[PDB]
């Protein structure tokens, strides 16, 4: 006859810094509509501007206007709302 058992461990986690130390990648903040009168697509280079449609999307950080379809087409990454 011989037996035994024991073990007690605990841990508390939840918040984790989603920032790196090499070159964090920041997406583009697409804002439905809100396009200027002289708007322009940065993917296809076509006349844009949703006067009474408020559809066209445009980044607020890099300030890049793109179409709904062209959006997915865009590959380049964003820099951010501010760095220096
Ligand atoms: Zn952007
Ligand atoms: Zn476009």
């Amino acid at each position: 006859g011989s037996s035994g058992s024991s073990g007690t461990t605990l841990a508390s986690i939840g918040k984790d810094i989603i920032e790196d130390a090499d070159g964090i990648a920041m997406p583009h903040q697409w804002l439905e509509g809100n396009l200027p009168v002289s708007a322009k697509c940065t993917v296809c280079d076509k006349t844009c501007g949703s006067v009474l449609r408020l559809q066209d999307w445009r980044c607020l950080w890099c300030k890049a206007m793109v179409h709904t379809s062209c959006k997915e087409s865009l590959l380049t990454k964003c820099s951010g709302p501010s760095s220096g």
